[PDB]
């Protein structure tokens, strides 16, 4: 299946037109269905051809001359998949080889703002496509949250860092095209208490395991029994969580309960017994005296006889049905149900799997969608992810080549009317100075983090429609921060990727909870998530890094553990080019606004375009979730001044 795994890797059903192919070729998809079987064939093949050689532009004629026949003979229809494919970003994408160098007249003039992955990945295209385009830049360097630190032999991602399992993924094409170096991550991450002692390997399970059922209590109860509302607040899956947890703690209370009754129910029958027992003794005691007493006696002693012994196999008798009652007591006082749903040392290592998700989700619990926090799952890749050996930098700074880019350029103000646009921008390093850029179309990367600034960071004129700043408002923009500690030798152990720090409260699990190995260079990378993310970039690099070497000193040992020779600390949220890490689905917000953050402004034709990670419904928060937005953008704005 190769045709079929070239479509799988462009993240298209192989066997079936989208809506998006519908709509383009509407004369292929209400027509005849063997040429649909031609077109998804043809549509599957380019791709294939594509894919196989991603380091080279895939032409027209090329494609038209590795068909076999009879596809190689519809010359029409090729033209209009190759076109297709190549305008929407599926073929030709990225960085490779140009057989067929760029025309020197340029059509249209279209100004991107910020020069991150999105951007970067809707400038290339917008210039294959031949328009003239120009990115403003407000920092010092390209890439934007895709951030590596480098010096010497050091290389330490400060942004970005994680790739997501390449089946489907375009990462996978452009890690091709830049030579960029992946790793698998082990899954092997021990944990370590607060006293710096591992955590064993049984309850390290048992613990992972009560994570997975809590959560997917959540999920039934909010995809199945509808619990999304409450008191006309939307429900938080962190509010869900805690309501699933007293749950547990409430069936366990009841199972004690009924088995303490069990207990004194079996404790009384035996203190009844007991005495009942003690009566038919002093009942014994009236015979073994009194009886021998005259000469009928050969009569009366047979008589006494026979009724001593009568009320014997009623004592003893009883002895039995009290050895079932002592066997049953005793197996009971010996297999007590559970105490507590979760000891306190329990509660603090399913915290550090609770950090692990602010982690992933960028933000704390409580402010996540409980219906809709994954939103996305459905569009996951294949495969193991990976992290990037020589910094996820080389991407961002491969894709900028050849691009007219204006660094510490700081856009201030977008100006949008019916015939044209303007964007006002100051030099920040010398906010006197100011540039006034025109041009036909404005395609905005700015990061949710600054659409949500308040005061504006940059003013729009006329202001942002209400349906379009209500989206921003909904919204949420997360916070994650790592803190890089370089060192000249290894005291940890090399053949693990990841271990983690179990805190000691709810409230700071977050806090340099896990550590990651993966350097060429002896570096450890720390993570502060959650509600930790913001208040720890209050704290001084010296102190955060002092409290890392702590952890680090219970686990392995003081004397094992160095000074670090370098060190640097990442504060996303106080980064007025950022204002955080990622999007999340906060309680209240849904996946829709994400569309409607992709949606062009436009007063009497498209003028305002938006890109970012904040703006792909299917693949929000990620990298290629930005190169994919920035694909998208390009697409939608050749089909509008190019037609
Ligand atoms: C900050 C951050 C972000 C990410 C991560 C860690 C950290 C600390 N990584 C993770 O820990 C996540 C892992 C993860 C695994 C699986 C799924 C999801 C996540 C991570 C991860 N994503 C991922 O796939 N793998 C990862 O490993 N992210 C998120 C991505 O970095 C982010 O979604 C992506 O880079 C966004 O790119 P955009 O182009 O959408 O935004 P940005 O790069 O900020 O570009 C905007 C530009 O605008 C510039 N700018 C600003 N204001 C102006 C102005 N006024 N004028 C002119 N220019 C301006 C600003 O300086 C930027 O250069």
């Amino acid at each position: 299946s190769g045709v079929e795994g070239a479509a799988f890797q462009s993240r298209l059903p192989h066997d079936r037109m989208t809506s998006q192919e519908a709509a383009c070729f509407p004369d292929i998809i209400s027509g005849p269905q063997q040429t649909q079987k031609v077109f998804l064939f043809i549509r599957n093949r380019t791709l294939q051809l594509w894919l196989d050689n991603p380091k080279i532009q895939l032409t027209f004629e090329a494609t038209l001359q590795q068909l076999e026949a009879p596809y190689n003979s519809d010359t029409v229809l090729v033209h209009r998949v190759h076109s297709y494919l190549e305008r929407h970003g599926l073929i030709n994408f990225g960085i490779y080889k140009r057989i067929k160098p760029l025309p020197t007249k340029k059509t249209g003039k279209v100004i991107i703002i910020g020069s991150g992955v999105s951007g970067l990945a809707a400038a290339r295209q917008l210039q294959s496509f031949g328009m003239d385009v120009t990115l403003l830049e407000a920092r010092d360097r390209v890439g934007g949250r895709v951030a590596t630190f480098r010096k010497g032999n050091y290389v330490a991602d400060l942004g970005a860092m994680v790739v997501t399992g390449l089946g489907g993924n375009p990462m996978a094409v452009v890690s091709k095209q830049v030579n960029m170096e992946l790793a698998k991550i082990k899954q092997k991450c021990p944990l370590y208490e607060a006293n710096g002692q591992a955590v064993p390997k049984e309850k390290d399970e048992m613990v992972e395991q009560e994570f997975n059922r809590l959560l997917e209590a959540t999920s039934y109860l909010s995809h199945q029994l509808d619990f999304n509302v409450l008191n006309n607040k939307p429900v938080s899956l962190g509010q869900a969580l805690e309501v699933v947890i007293q749950l547990q703690e409430k069936h366990v209370k009841d199972e004690q309960i009924e088995h303490w009754k069990k207990i004194v129910k079996t404790q009384e029958e035996l203190k009844e017994l007991l005495n009942k027992m003690v009566n038919l003794k002093e009942k014994i005691k009236e015979l073994h005296q009194q009886y021998k007493e005259d000469i009928t006696a050969e009569f009366l002693v047979k008589s006494k006889h026979r009724d001593l012994t009568a009320l014997c196999k009623e004592y003893d008798e009883l002895a039995e049905t009290q050895g079932k009652l002592e066997e049953k007591l005793q197996e009971l006082e010996a297999n007590p149900p559970s105490d507590v749903y979760l000891s306190s040392r329990d509660r603090q290592i399913l915290d550090w799997h609770f950090a692990n998700l602010e982690f992933a989700n960028a933000t704390p619990l409580s402010t996540l969608s409980l219906k809709h926090w994954d939103q996305d799952d459905d569009f996951e890749f294949t495969g193991s992810h990976l992290t990037v050996r020589n910094g996820y930098s080389c991407v961002p700074v491969a894709l900028a080549e050849g691009l007219d880019i204006k660094l510490n350029t700081a856009v201030r103000q977008v100006r949008y009317t019916a015939s044209g646009c303007e964007v006002i921008a100051v030099n920040t390093r010398s906010t006197s100075q100011t540039f006034i850029y025109k041009c036909d179309a404005v395609l905005c990367t700015l990061p949710l983090g600054v659409l949500k600034q308040q005061p504006p960071a940059v003013q729009f004129v006329p202001p942002l429609p209400e349906w379009k700043t209500s989206a921003v408002q909904r919204m949420g923009f997360g916070n994650l921060n790592k803190v890089v500690l370089c060192f000249d030798r290894v005291f940890w152990d090399p053949s693990v990727n990841l271990f983690g720090h179990v805190g000691s409260t709810t409230a700071s699990r977050g806090e340099l909870f896990l550590f990651w190995n993966l350097y060429k260079a002896p570096i450890l990378l720390a993570l502060v998530a959650g509600e930790a993310a913001g208040i720890m970039e209050n704290i001084s690099d010296d102190v955060i890094v002092g409290r890392c070497l702590a952890i680090l000193k219970g686990i392995f040992g003081s004397s094992a553990v160095p000074q670090p020779k370098e060190t640097v600390v990442s504060r996303w949220r106080a980064d007025p080019w950022a204002r955080g890490s990622y999007s999340y689905v906060a309680a209240g917000s849904s996946g829709n606004d994400y569309d409607l953050m992709a949606q062009p402004i436009t007063p009497p034709i498209p003028r305002l375009f938006f890109a970012g990670e904040h703006t792909i419904r299917n693949y929000p928060a990620t990298v290629h979730g930005a190169l994919l937005s920035g694909l998208r953008e390009a697409g939608r704005i050749a089909d509008q001044f190019l037609g």
